[PDB]
């Protein structure tokens, strides 16, 4: 035994790279998730699969097929998503959990999310805004090219620790030692580490790691936020916590710790690293960050701070974070766990398999995108934009299952920018790696962090 699944999909009859014996694909990593699911999709078509160790993927393409799994099997047969290593208590974390509890989850904390509780938090957020820029002033004077994701990744903190616990640091490397340095140790995971290659050759270890209690959360920062949330309950006898307590905290008290956890996870270093991209982006296009930086000045007459209505109502910077998203598309990839047997637009897709949708590849992809390779917002534009296929382009997922923080993402992301650029300008240095080069690892990340020249509009 050691080549299970592997006549899967030569049977059922899809196209793919031909598995190793116990390996599967996986040695078709050392380019990327990305650079793997551009070939295949190339090399392959609109369908194919491979092997995870021994679990079968299958990536599909096609909008039908990518709406009908995303959005009309959700609860039907794709509800859940895989599982991916020992994850401990976090197991009720909302986008870990599956069917059932999953959409009590979800329907639970959507009302956490609703506009209007993000009118309520914008203040606190824009708060962090004045902080980066009272911090983003020193290290353009003193000459010196800034790393964005230290000065964006504070920000995110900022953002995180003020909405999600109600506690104000200026962590932004000034007070760097009270609740900080957890939270800065909630990073994204990388699935191509040799633990995580390890645990899809030999999941039969999963099991085991559950046993020594060996969590892929690490127990220092858990115990820390699980211990911190507790204190903080207490003493409450807009914010989270805040958010959670007040929903009737059935909603578990020690399930509420796991979101707290969760939200931080996959909201610190996306936002931080998208941020980072965008500002690349608007440097290399000098031009773009003029034609945005004016349509600031127009919005809110000098330096005039940034409101939930001052945003929403900016076309060209929602134009400029969307086209940032399509080349960069964060998570890579959307991803459902097939529940049992089902037939799909065409193809009949046997339970157990993996269906994954290709993000990245497909906002890359020369079909439904013009020079994809190119920053260009025009694309997001009232004619040129809704003509650009759903499905196709999905940095946030969609259907039931999407990113829930969505909104919060963009309304913070923006803040920010306006803040940076009504008060800034960005310029390529001596370091500037310039075009790109994403890492060739399990997270779309620069490779060589992002630095840039700060150079303040004028004190
Ligand atoms: C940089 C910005 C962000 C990007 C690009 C992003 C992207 C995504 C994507 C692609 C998914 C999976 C969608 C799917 O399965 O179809 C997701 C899920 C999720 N995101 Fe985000 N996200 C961002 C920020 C945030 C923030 C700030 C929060 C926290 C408030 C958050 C909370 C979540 C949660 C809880 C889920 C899981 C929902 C579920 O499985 O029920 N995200 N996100
Ligand atoms: C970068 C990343 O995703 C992290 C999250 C889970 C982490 C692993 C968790 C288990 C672990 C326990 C150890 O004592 C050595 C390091 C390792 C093997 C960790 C290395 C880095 C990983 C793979």
């Amino acid at each position: 035994y050691g080549t299970h699944s592997h006549g899967l999909f030569k049977k059922l009859g899809i196209p793919g790279p031909t598995p190793l014996p116990f390996l599967g694909n996986i040695l078709s990593y050392h380019k990327g998730f990305c650079m793997f699911d551009m070939e295949c999709h190339k090399k392959y078509g609109k369908v194919w699969g491979f092997y995870d160790g021994q679990q079968p993927v299958l990536a599909i393409t096609d909008p039908d097929m990518i709406k009908t799994v995303l959005v009309k099997e959700c609860y039907s047969v794709f509800t859940n998503r895989r599982p991916f290593g020992p994850v401990g208590f976090m197991k009720s974390a909302i986008s870990i959990a599956e069917d059932e509890e999953w959409k009590r989850l979800r329907s639970l904390l959507s009302p956490t999310f609703t506009s209007g509780k993000l009118k309520e938090m914008v203040p606190i957020i824009a708060q962090y805004g004045d902080v980066l820029v009272r911090n983003l002033r020193r290290e353009a004077e003193t000459g010196k090219p800034v790393t964005l994701k230290d000065v964006f990744g504070a920000y995110s903190m900022d953002v995180i620790t003020s909405t999600s616990f109600g506690v104000n640091i200026d962590s932004l490397n000034n007070p760097q030692d009270p609740f900080v340095e957890n939270t800065k140790k909630l990073l994204r995971f990388d699935f191509l580490d040799p633990f995580f290659l390890s645990i899809t050759v030999f999941p039969f270890l999963i099991p085991i790691l559950e046993v020594l209690n060996i969590c892929v959360f690490p127990r220092e920062v858990t115990n820390f936020l699980r211990k911190s949330v507790k204190r903080m309950k207490e003493s409450r006898l807009v914010d989270f916590l805040q958010l959670m307590i007040d929903s009737q905290n059935a909603l578990s008290d020690l399930e509420l710790v796991a979101q707290s956890i969760i939200f931080i996870f996959a909201g610190y270093e996306t936002t931080s690293s998208v941020l980072s991209f965008i500002m690349y982006e608007l440097a290399t296009h000098p031009d773009v960050q003029q034609k945005l930086q004016e349509e600031i000045d127009a919005v809110l007459p000098n330096k005039a701070p940034p409101t939930y209505d001052t945003v929403l109502q900016m076309e060209y910077l929602d134009m400029v974070v969307n086209e940032t998203l399509r080349l960069f598309p964060i998570a890579m990839r959307l991803e459902r766990v097939c529940k049992k047997d089902v037939e799909i637009n065409g193809m009949f897709i046997p339970k157990g398999v993996v269906v994954m949708i290709p993000s990245y590849a497909l906002h890359r992809d020369p079909k439904y995108w013009t020079e994809p390779e190119k920053f260009l917002p025009e694309r997001f534009s009232k004619k040129n934009k809704d003509n650009i296929d759903p499905y196709i382009y999905t940095p946030f997922g969609s259907g039931p299952r999407n990113c829930i923080g969505m909104r919060f993402a963009l309304m913070n992301m923006k803040l920010a920018l306006i803040r940076v650029l009504q008060n800034f300008s960005f310029k390529p240095c001596k370091e500037t790696q310039i075009p790109l080069k994403l890492s060739l690892g399990g997270l779309l990340q620069p490779e060589k962090p992002v630095v840039l020249k700060v150079e303040s509009r004028d004190g």
